[PDB]
């Protein structure tokens, strides 16, 4: 019994949440309500399977028990209609069904927080609910949220109203902790999207070379048998929060904190004060640690990997675990390179020996590859002090609106929201990653792009427009940003001549907060660019401070709606032939 392994392994508190979010990353459409009816069927039923085992339906696998039961109300298409299609496969067809149709841009409101008093009027009333409805709306809304993350979160979302209800300014405790948590909430969610296209769209040996890479320069001490026994455990785990397999990946990671933990002294020595929190907190702590001290003498990388004889040997003999012991001393020694950096040195390595070993002097003509590796270090490297450099003259708001610019010439058939929110949170690499020191500047900013484009490669993949965004995204996960960067202006693109209804604003504009306001004129620029591209020089952060005043001058006339009818038509013309 398999719904009774997982009761008794993840306890009934964490068991229910799993579920609610395994329903809501299935059924986004579907109201609060009835998941949370749903899960408790499922909790009823699994006790009785704690009880008795060998009970009727215990022995039935979790996707047939979760999916059956999800169905009992997905099947009514005339609401959802497409999910009704899953339903009537079997399994494994309907999960692979289910999945198919996960939605990376449901069209789902903005969820509105109420006041800080009616908020913990709720939490205090029936605190049990109010976390059921948090983990219900950020799982629809990120269907491949790492779920035992999820719950670390709402940990932290309970301990926030439990102590800010009590603070005499309840909202100067809350505010601060509920943003910090929507931030880092979002943060993780791309993080983990990554991992599910790895998986998904490449393969595991892809995940593997990842892991193998990113594990190692954070443990250089360990052995490499080791690395590869976390990375086999890493990958059984995402592979099955990758799959809907929620249960199961929660207690594996759990268990694989659980090793770590017994044996940090073949791991790392960052670990102690992970390992001595609580269980939960462990295994994130773990995923958010500095690098152990690289080992003061290690051997140089060419003997091994070039100088030996009968490297086709080994290379021959067992090619993966060859070219993973290449990924690992190479990886352990460099933490200044980025994840996706050491895969491409570990694919120039691997093509090159495969060149090499036919017949004739190999040991000569694989001499020079660490010469080959040069440009690829550097390329990347002159893009961010390039990018860093032109962030700190701008600030993070202005190095957007260039990035926007930058992208939206780059690709514009891309729909327009797309281009704002991805040309915003590329634009966030200034802030995180230009503060550090060259050391830690690269993979800080190349990885966290690598999450910021593989975010535009799936809400692009849902309807496919430009072929540049396809080719980049399908053409090899680990040279993505390369991809992009070596873009230029769409010389076939024809424009859209005009519209009238978008730019001509509301009042409502004044209601709206810095951030959405901001957002608002954002989206002007862009469709601005998609209009006139052929011109756009400093025309464009000309023409922008013209909407940027007739914004603020607006919702501060003292006037009823009269300058944006009015004084909203002599602007947006004007640029036309200014
Ligand atoms: O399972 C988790 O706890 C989240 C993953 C966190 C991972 C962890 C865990 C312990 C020690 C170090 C680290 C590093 C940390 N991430 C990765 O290893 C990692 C794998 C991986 C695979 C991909 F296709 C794309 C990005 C990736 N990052």
């Amino acid at each position: 019994s398999e719904v009774a392994h997982r009761f008794k392994d993840l306890g009934e508190e964490n068991f229910k949440a799993l579920v609610l979010i395994a329903f809501a990353q299935y059924l986004q459409q579907c109201p609060f309500e009835d998941h949370v009816k749903l899960v408790n069927e499922v909790t009823e039923f699994a006790k009785t399977c704690v009880a008795d085992e060998s009970a009727e339906n215990c022995d039935k696998s979790l996707h047939t028990l979760f999916g059956d039961k999800l169905c009992t109300v997905a099947t009514l298409r005339e609401t959802y209609g497409e999910m009704a299609d899953c339903c009537a496969k079997q399994e494994p067809e309907r999960n692979e069904c289910f999945l198919q149709h996960k939605d990376d841009n449901p069209n789902l409101p903005r969820l509105v927080r109420p006041e800080v008093d009616v908020m913990c009027t709720a939490f205090h009333d029936n605190e049990e609910t109010f976390l059921k409805k948090y983990l219900y709306e950020i799982a629809r809304r990120h269907p491949y949220f790492y779920a035992p993350e999820l719950l670390f979160f709402a940990k932290r979302y309970k301990a926030a109203f439990t102590e800010c209800c009590q603070a005499a300014d309840k909202a100067a405790c809350l505010l601060p902790k509920l943003d910090e948590l929507r931030d880092e909430g979002k943060a993780s969610s791309a993080k983990q999207r990554l991992k599910c296209a790895s998986l998904q769209k490449f393969g595991e040996r892809a995940f593997k070379a990842w892991a193998v890479a990113r594990l190692s320069q954070r443990f250089p001490k360990a052995e490499f048998a080791e690395v590869s026994k976390l990375v086999t455990d890493l990958t059984k785990v995402h592979t099955e929060c990758c799959h809907g397999d929620l249960l199961e990946c929660a207690d594996d990671r759990a268990d694989l904190a659980k090793y770590i933990c017994e044996n940090q002294d073949s791991i790392s020595s960052k670990l102690k004060e992970c390992c001595e929190k609580p269980l939960l907190e462990k295994s994130h702590c773990i995923a958010e640690v500095e690098n152990d001290e690289m080992p003061a003498d290690l051997p140089s990388l060419a003997a091994d990997f070039v100088e030996s004889k009968d490297v086709c040997k080994n290379y021959a003999e067992a090619k993966d675990v060859f070219l993973g012991m290449f990924l690992y001393e190479y990886a352990r020694r460099h933490p200044d390179y980025s994840v996706v950096l050491l895969l491409r040195l570990a694919k120039t390595y691997e093509t090159t020996l495969e060149k090499c070993c036919a017949a004739a002097d190999p040991h000569e003509c694989y001499a020079k590859v660490f010469d080959e590796f040069k440009p690829l270090v550097e390329e990347p490297q002159n893009l961010i002090k390039q990018n860093c450099e032109l962030f700190e003259q701008l600030g993070e708001y202005k190095f957007q609106n260039a990035l926007l610019v930058r992208y939206t010439k780059k690709v514009p058939q891309v729909s327009t929201p797309t281009l704002v929110e991805v040309s915003r949170n590329l634009g966030k690499v200034g802030s995180k990653c230009c503060k550090h020191p060259e050391a830690k500047r690269m993979p800080c900013a190349e990885d966290y792009l690598s999450v910021v484009l593989n975010q535009l490669c799936v809400l692009h993949e849902k309807t496919p427009v430009s072929d540049r965004v396809t080719k980049c995204c399908t053409e090899s996960l680990v040279n993505r940003r390369p991809c992009f960067s070596a873009l230029e202006v769409d010389e076939t693109y024809v424009p859209k001549e005009f519209n009238a209804e978008t730019f001509t604003f509301h009042a409502d504009i004044c209601t709206l907060s810095e951030k959405e306001r901001q957002i608002k004129k954002q989206t002007a620029l862009v469709e601005l660019v998609k209009h006139k591209p052929k011109a756009t020089k400093e025309q464009l952060k000309a023409v922008m401070d013209d909407f940027a005043a007739f914004v603020e001058k607006c919702c501060k006339a003292d006037d009823k709606e009269t300058c944006f009818a009015e004084e909203g038509k002599k602007l947006v013309a004007a640029s036309q032939a200014a």
